[PDB]
């Protein structure tokens, strides 16, 4: 099963995430290695226990460079804990917003290739994420991006971006919004939004539009416009992730292949899609 870790091997050092029913800590695991530690406070319900240990059970079934690695669990003692590798740079959305403009286009596309490789693995393993977004991607000190936030009902219930069907509207495919059809192809829609998040350094999708306004625009055929300084091939790819007809979207294998070829011939990324300015600056 999973590795059972003795509480004496774990030292919690600093809170990096918090909720009403536990916290996420940076800590050390016994040379000691840095880890992330998530706890479940006393009084937890049966459903909370199944959801909590269920995330660890899912993560322990995976072994991939771009999927967060499980070190082990504390289940024989209280409080219960899940221990994973520690991703030094935190969540991808916050990371990009705090490092605006600091990366090369090739670095940004390499991030997307890693996310896509992780998603290809998950999809082939018959795991549908349902909440793919930059906020659920973690970044380490090698700039490697890893998919996180696993489970069944707990994923969308725990995400504040998911609003009441409780769903994060501006990341979610139309069929998942409309009739709750969550598949790897709705994950591909979300991946397209993640591509846009990365290339904009974490801009909020659709900006200030309301959730109802987003669904209306999508149904009317509108799509997010090109980011600034965005390779034409990258904008083309995210546009095809946003096809209304699920069956026409690329599969993650297609996405990984295209991204791998663009990175291997990096001059291909120098051709930029046109950017629509919202403001004209005239000078005589
Ligand atoms: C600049 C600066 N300073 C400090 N002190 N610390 C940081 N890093 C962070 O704040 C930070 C923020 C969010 C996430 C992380 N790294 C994480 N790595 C793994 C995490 C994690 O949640 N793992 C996990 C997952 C994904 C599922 C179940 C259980 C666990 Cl334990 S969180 C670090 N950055």
């Amino acid at each position: 099963f999973t590795t059972e870790i003795h509480p004496s091997c774990v030292t919690r050092q600093k809170v990096i995430g918090a909720g009403e029913f536990g916290e996420v800590y940076k800590g050390m695991l016994k040379k000691e290695v840095p880890v992330a530690i998530k706890t479940l406070k006393a009084g937890y319900t049966e459903k909370q226990r199944v959801d909590f240990l269920g995330e660890a059970g899912i993560m322990g079934q995976f072994s991939h460079h771009n999927i967060i690695r499980l070190e082990g669990v504390i289940s024989k003692y209280k409080p219960m804990m899940i221990i994973t590798e520690y991703m030094e740079n935190g969540a991808l959305d916050k990371f990009l917003r705090e490092k605006d403009g600091e990366f090369s286009v090739l670095q940004l596309v390499g991030m997307l290739r890693g996310i896509a490789a992780g998603m290809k693995y998950l999809a082939n393993m018959n795991y549908v994420h349902r909440d793919l977004a930059a906020r659920n991607i973690l970044v380490n000190s090698n700039l490697v991006c890893k998919v996180s936030d696993f489970g069944l009902s707990r994923v969308l219930e725990d995400d504040p971006e998911a609003t009441y069907g409780k769903i994060p509207i501006r990341w979610t495919a139309p069929e998942a919004i409309s009739y709750r059809k969550f598949t790897s192809a709705s994950d591909v829609w979300s991946f397209g939004i993640v591509m846009w998040e990365v290339m904009t350094y974490g801009e909020r999708p659709y900006w200030e539009l309301s959730n109802h306004e987003v669904m209306k625009a999508i149904n009317d055929g509108f799509r997010l416009p090109t980011p600034m300084d965005c390779p034409s091939a990258i904008y083309q790819l995210m546009m095809q992730c946003w096809q209304q007809e699920r069956a026409r979207r690329p599969k993650f294998a297609d996405i990984v292949s295209i991204l791998d070829k663009l990175i291997r011939a990096p001059d291909s990324l120098k051709t930029l899609a046109d950017f629509d300015p919202r403001v004209s600056i005239r000078l005589p």
